[PDB]
This record gives C-alpha cells, structure tokens and sequence, in this order.
C-alpha cells in the first residue's frame, strides 16, 4: 500500500526561539507543523514520549497527528503535526476581539475542562498529567467558541516554565518538587491569570478593558525571576480586579474563582474539577 507522508507548508504563523509553526496541508487538509530548534530538541521528546504513553484525546486539547524525525546530512529535523485553528492563539484572539457573557464562560470553561482532562487519571485509561507552561499563547481558539490547550513539552506524568505565569513556590523554590500535587497546583495559578486575561475583555455596561498580560503594571517585558519573586512571593501582589466587575454578576463570580486559583498556600488553591463545577453553575 501507499503511505503518502508529504507534508505542503504554506505560511509560517509563529516564529520563536522554540523554532516555527507552520500552516501545512496533507492530502487537501489543514495541519499546523512545529518544526523545533535544535535548542528545544527536548520539547518534541518529551511530547512525543507522553504520546507514546497516552493518545490524549479531547475536544479541549490541540488535536495529536503525527511526531516526525527525519535524519538530515548534519542534523536531525524534529516535526510535530497537529490539529489546525486558524483563529490562533487565545492571546492573539483577545487583542482583536471583545466577549459577551456567553463567550467569556464557554472560553473559560473550554480550558477548565482540558485541564481537568489532562489532571485526572483514568484507571484500567491514562495517568495524571500537569502542563507546566499554561498561559494565552500556549491555547487555541476553535471556530465553535471552545479552546484547546496546546504545548506538552514540559508536561509531567504521575526548559522551565513561562517567568511571568509561575507560581510563588516555583519563584522561591519551595515547590515540594517530589510531589505531583504540587504541579497541578502551579497549573492552577496559571490558570487563573489565563481567566483575569480573558474576563478583561467580557463586556458590561458599556466598559471593557484592553488586553494586558497578567503584571503588566508592575514587571518589565521579559521580566526575570527576581523581578517576578519580588512582586509575587514578597510583596505578595495579584492581578488588580477593576471595580466595573462588581456591577456585573459573572465577574462578579469570575474574580471570587481567580481569587480561589492565587491563594499563597498551594493546597488551598481550587481543583480544575472543582473550577468546572463552579464555571457551570455561573449564568
Ligand atoms: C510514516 O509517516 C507518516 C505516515 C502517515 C500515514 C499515511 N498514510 C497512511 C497511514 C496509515 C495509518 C494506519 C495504518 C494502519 C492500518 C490498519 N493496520 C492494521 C495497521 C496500520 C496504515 C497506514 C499513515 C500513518 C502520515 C504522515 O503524516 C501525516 C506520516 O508522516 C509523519
Ligand atoms: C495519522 O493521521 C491520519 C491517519 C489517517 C489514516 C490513513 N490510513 C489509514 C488509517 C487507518 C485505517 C485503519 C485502522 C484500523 C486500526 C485497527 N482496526 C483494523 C480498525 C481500524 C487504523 C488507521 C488512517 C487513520 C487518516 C487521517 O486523516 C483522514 C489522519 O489524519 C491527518
Ligand atoms: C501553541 O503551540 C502550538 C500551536 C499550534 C497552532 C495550531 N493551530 C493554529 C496555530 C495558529 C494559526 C494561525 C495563527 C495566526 C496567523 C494568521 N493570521 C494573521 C492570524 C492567525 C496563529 C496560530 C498554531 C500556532 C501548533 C503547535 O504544534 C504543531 C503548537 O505547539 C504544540
């Protein structure tokens, strides 16, 4: 039989130090192509070994195709195929795009349920998984108004992570690093920051806020670890609620969650199931 493995690439949509994505096409379909620096080998293994251990499969997680290596005269080239969105990032998507209610909680809980997803393991099934790196570029928009969370490169099983969405233990390195809680509990700070990017940009009465990164009031662009240490474990500063939210009853409920994902004590930190169970019951 045939296997026709060619791959068409037709316009790079990312360009980084992690290498480049690429629109691709096979056999007449849209495919996104990560094509890794060799700097960032390390990122398709690790990818490609939790693939190998569990075909992840859920609506709310960027779609799995293919792991590719090919030998080169001098070199290795490492693909991974996914799943294409051509509406893009989650954090592209917020500069060009204000919500409504609806839009706002079926983002929020489209990545609450991928989360959870990847969180809880299934018996007889798949294990326990903790992302490492959650935050707006590493989520896509879907065409029917639901994310997916992308990027297992640092993913663990039961490169650091993204200096601005780290966690206050990970920043002062009391992270309990032999304990896999501990990790789903700095994916659940994450994620809160992801819910204060989106919630910004849910209008009510008439007022929105413009798209900001979480800090961006009191880091640098690229801050370091120390600059970032110092606003979250010392001076112990959150995100800032606007007061416009608390005459809305879904931000109203929405600051009360990112609140309960921001706690200083890990373990008092709200489950992404638990974050599930609240986003349903909000409206
Ligand atoms: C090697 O490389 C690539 C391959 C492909 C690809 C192309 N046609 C057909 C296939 C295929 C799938 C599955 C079976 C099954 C059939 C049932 N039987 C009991 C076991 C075997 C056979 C063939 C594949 C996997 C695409 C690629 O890119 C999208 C590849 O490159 C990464
Ligand atoms: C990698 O990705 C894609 C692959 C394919 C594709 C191409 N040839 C053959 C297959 C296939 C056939 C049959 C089985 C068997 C398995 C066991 N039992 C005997 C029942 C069923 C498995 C696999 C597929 C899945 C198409 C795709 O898209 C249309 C792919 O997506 C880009
Ligand atoms: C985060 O991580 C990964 C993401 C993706 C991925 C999948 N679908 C779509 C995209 C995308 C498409 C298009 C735009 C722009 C460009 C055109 N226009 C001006 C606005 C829209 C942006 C983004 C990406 C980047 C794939 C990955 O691996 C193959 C990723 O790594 C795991």
């Amino acid at each position: 039989r045939t296997v026709a493995r060619d791959i068409t690439l037709l316009e790079c949509v990312g360009k980084g130090r992690y290498g480049e994505v690429w629109r691709g096409s096979w056999q007449g379909e849209n495919v996104a192509v990560k094509i890794f620096s060799s700097r960032d080998e390390k990122s398709w293994f690790r990818e490609t070994e939790l693939y190998n251990t569990v075909m992840l499969r859920h609506e709310n997680i960027l779609g799995f195709i293919a792991s590719d290596m090919t030998s080169r005269h001098s070199s290795t080239q490492l693909w991974l195929i996914t799943h294409y969105h051509e509406m893009g990032s989650l954090y592209d998507y917020l500069q060009l795009t204000t919500l409504d209610t609806v839009s706002c909680l079926r983002i929020v809980l489209s990545i609450a349920s991928g989360l959870a997803h990847l969180h809880i393991e299934i018996f007889g099934g798949k294990p326990a998984i903790a992302h490492r790196d959650l935050k707006s570029k590493n989520i896509l928009v879907k065409k029917n108004g639901q994310c997916c969370i992308a990027d297992l490169g640092l993913a663990v099983m039961h490169r650091v992570g993204t200096k601005r969405y780290m966690a206050p233990e990970v920043l002062d390195e009391t992270i309990q690093v032999d304990c896999f809680d501990s990790y789903k509990r700095v994916d659940i700070w994450a994620f809160g920051l992801v819910l204060w990017e989106v919630a910004r940009r849910m209008v009510s009465n008439g007022i929105v806020e413009d798209y900001k990164p979480p800090f961006y009031d009191v880091v640098p662009n690229d801050p370091s670890f120390e600059d970032m240490r110092k606003v979250v474990c010392v001076d112990q500063q959150r995100p800032n609620i606007p007061n416009r939210w608390f005459s809305d009853p879904t931000l109203t409920s929405l600051a009360k969650l990112m609140k309960e994902c921001w706690y200083q004590n890990p373990s008092a930190r709200l489950t992404a199931l638990r974050i599930k169970k609240t986003l349903t019951k909000i409206d």
